[PDB]
């Protein structure tokens, strides 16, 4: 087994857990591909994919080898048999879908992971009826500014009928339009998804912030368009709590982060549509969103604006941009009383988390380049762990974009 | 092939170098250790391929010279069980194994290596010379110029030589009674056989520790570094005047010194090398890190920050200030140093170079992408593919 070392502590684990995953991963003796973001390109395995969820289900309850562990394998070997697939109970779905997140290696906020709400939307049958689903998860989520995890299931993929997809990357994104010029005006991130809703009929703004519309994709069915209600659209203004002149830079960004375009797998099924949200950590918004060069690309305009001296890389004007729009980022959301966490606090909850996992699990697949938040890496204590990445089984998966 | 993106540009190249990888890492399909730190006709195999690399890189593939140096190595293998490089072959090997270790960002510099041979060395006291004439040619009273010193291969039936030192030029740690450490932590360890071994301790935060340096089978010897020959700089900050009441100070000379160098099958144990520093090793790992000098909270309290809530983001701007510091005061000093915008610039050059000339590049990203300020460098949006070739710098257990 890894044997795994804090360097700040000086502390020695082994992840034990790693030996248990199921998928392949990128890495060979030869060759780590640890940093790519994509590593990635019936009855018998599906069998044993259920199976081995079922006992993972009956372990977190403290029922293993029950006769209610026994009946429940033998009820799911029962449906494969007779109809090619089986349906997960209730309570497995809410279990699959905590496990799923539990297991995602990138997510440094799991700490939260027994904290979900999940509305089981397996019995809608039309694009109209997801949007309802859609709009009472962003109500709920929401929840005026004092943010609430939860995730909504919809059908699973099954033979003979086309899958339900959400075709936007996240509920609330800004739109992207490619000028002529080559440049964006606004989200250079969503400009494909800006002009398909474009050719799907949406009237387009010209703004930076514009909210898109939601194509959403029932079973044989092209997408379908549909406008969030601006009222469920929460958003904050950007300023900064002493440069004044930051809030003249009209910006803005949006509460609640809400990824609908990845795959459930629990148990064998698949999920193509199940949108999660939980809260902003602020780098994302503040470091990644605003600061990319390939994104809003704000941060040498702020610096000119802070005075100071872009000519030279030795000044080290780029850090101190990005520490003060870090600062606008978290003290607006403050201000609006929108949920929002700082990359230290988060970063320190996951390092409990690994504490907590070790102890119930004997390790935690971990995302190193992904944990390590993109600004003040080493003042952080992940930056000092070291980390085993591997697959478990649920899982959120990356999945091709439907058209 | 690996695909690898920049997702800054859209830019996609295959690696076709990582093919070639000779040795194994520690990742497999089953599970990424890409972020752990520490990952006969045996020897003839390995020099084999080092001879054919060598020709290769000067054109002179299969040829009349080539065969010659092929059937030489036999026979001296045969004879004694190990065999001598060439000047030139020696060369050659270091300035590889440095532009195949994955870890460093200054590969640019790769190709510009001064090598000082002493493989024609014996006793510690002469250790001591050859390290003394590195230091003062590398330092060069400041314009620092990277340089590599190789000792006596490692061979059968006879010891090592080795410089128990980590580094050249490190600070003393030293505990007490509950159980905290003056100086660097880092060093506790050396200090304490620095201590056992003859050397009388200071009490200050940036003692120099004398040199623990083993001549093959003896004790190692307790050698003291000439203070004109450690070049040092004070820390000040531009603006904050304050920050010279701190008494910060670091030296002009990164020469990592316990480090294996490997080159067609042979290791050299001590091979001391030296290029100059980037600032945030300074500013951001030696000063702030945690089980370091551990100073953020000090320069935090200094600035007036509100050091009781982590969103005040008071950690980032008295690291940055730290950062400032160093970059001012070894300019100011004229002493070589590089930031870490100006130096992942280069690395990016580097592997636009490394992909014409050889299809690829070993990087290792964790340790690419500066420890402050990630995502505002173009390492962090760079996909990299890590691999073990030889020639290398290796690791090594500890002399004691
Ligand atoms: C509750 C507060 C949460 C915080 C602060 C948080 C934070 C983060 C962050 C910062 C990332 C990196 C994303 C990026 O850089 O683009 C991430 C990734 C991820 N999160 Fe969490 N998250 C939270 C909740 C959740 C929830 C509720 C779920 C699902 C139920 C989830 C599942 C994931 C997954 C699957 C990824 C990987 C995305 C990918 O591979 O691209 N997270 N999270
Ligand atoms: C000339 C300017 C140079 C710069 C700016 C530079 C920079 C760096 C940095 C920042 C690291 C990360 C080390 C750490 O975080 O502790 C590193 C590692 C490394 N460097 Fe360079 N370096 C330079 C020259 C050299 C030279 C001359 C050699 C050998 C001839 C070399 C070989 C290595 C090796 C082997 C590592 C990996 C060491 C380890 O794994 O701890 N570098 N370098
Ligand atoms: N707190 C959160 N955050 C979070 C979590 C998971 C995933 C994401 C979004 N992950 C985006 C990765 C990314 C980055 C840039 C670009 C891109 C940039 C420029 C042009 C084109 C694409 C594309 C992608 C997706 N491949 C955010 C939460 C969301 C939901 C619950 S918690
Ligand atoms: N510019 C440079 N830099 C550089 C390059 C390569 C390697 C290193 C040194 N790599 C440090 C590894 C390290 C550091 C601290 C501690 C440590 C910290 C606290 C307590 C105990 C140990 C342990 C290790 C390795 N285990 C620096 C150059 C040096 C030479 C030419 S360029
Ligand atoms: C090339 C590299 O893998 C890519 O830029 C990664 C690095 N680390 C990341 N970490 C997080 N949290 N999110 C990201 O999008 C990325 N991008
Ligand atoms: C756990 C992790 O591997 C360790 O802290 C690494 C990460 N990246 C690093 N990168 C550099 N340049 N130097 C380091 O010491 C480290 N430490
Ligand atoms: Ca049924
Ligand atoms: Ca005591
Ligand atoms: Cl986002
Ligand atoms: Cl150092
Ligand atoms: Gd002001
Ligand atoms: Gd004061
Ligand atoms: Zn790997």
């Amino acid at each position: 087994f890894p044997r795994v070392k804090n360097w700040e502590v000086g502390s020695i684990t082994y992840d034990t857990l790693s030996a248990q995953a199921q998928q392949d991963g990128p890495c060979t003796p030869r060759r780590c591909l640890g940093s790519l973001v994509f590593p990635r390109k019936a009855p018998e395995q599906l069998l044993s994919q259920a199976r081995d969820f079922i006992n993972q289900y009956y372990s977190s309850i403290k029922r293993s080898g029950s006769q209610a562990h026994e009946q429940r394998l033998q009820e799911v070997e029962a449906e494969v048999a007779a109809t090619g697939t089986y349906q997960l109970r209730e309570s497995e779905l809410v279990f699959g879908a905590k496990q799923a997140w539990r297991n995602a290696p990138r997510c440094v906020g799991r700490i939260q992971w027994g904290k979900l709400q999940v509305f089981d939307a397996r019995d809608c049958r039309s694009a109209q009826e997801m949007f309802t689903y859609i709009c009472n998860h962003i109500k709920y989520a929401t929840n005026r500014g004092n943010l609430r995890s939860a995730i909504t299931v919809f059908p699973q993929r099954c033979p003979g009928r086309g899958d339900f997809r959400i075709w936007n990357s996240q509920l609330v994104r800004y739109a992207g339009y490619r000028q002529q010029d080559g440049s964006v005006r606004g989200d250079p991130a969503n400009v494909e998804i800006t002009e398909l809703c474009i050719q799907h009929g949406w009237t387009p703004g010209n703004g930076r912030f514009d909210v898109l519309p939601l194509l959403l994709q029932a079973p044989d069915e092209p997408p379908e368009l549909f406008l969030l209600p601006p009222e469920l659209v929460l958003e904050v203004p950007l300023e900064h709590p002493t440069l004044e002149w930051f809030a003249a830079l009209g910006l803005r960004w949006y509460a609640l982060p809400a990824v609908s375009n990845m795959l459930l797998e629990i148990g064998g099924l698949e999920f193509p549509a199940a949108p999660f949200s939980g809260w902003y950590m602020s780098t994302e918004i503040g470091t990644r969103n605003l600061c990319d060069p390939h994104r809003y690309n704000i941060l040498e305009d702020v610096a000119v604006c802070m005075d100071l001296d872009t000519r030279t890389t030795s000044s080290l004007w780029k850090d101190k941009a990005a520490v003060e729009i870090n600062v606008a980022v978290l003290h607006s959301y403050q201000l609006a009383k929108v949920t929002i966490v700082d990359h230290h606090a988060a970063t320190a909850s996951f390092m409990k988390h690994l504490e907590n996992e070790q102890k119930a699990r004997g390790g935690c697949p971990a995302d190193w380049a992904w944990i390590v938040p993109p600004i003040s890496g080493s003042l952080t204590p992940v930056f000092h762990q070291e980390m085993v990445n591997y697959f478990l089984s649920p899982a959120f998966r990356y999945q091709p974009d439907p058209w």
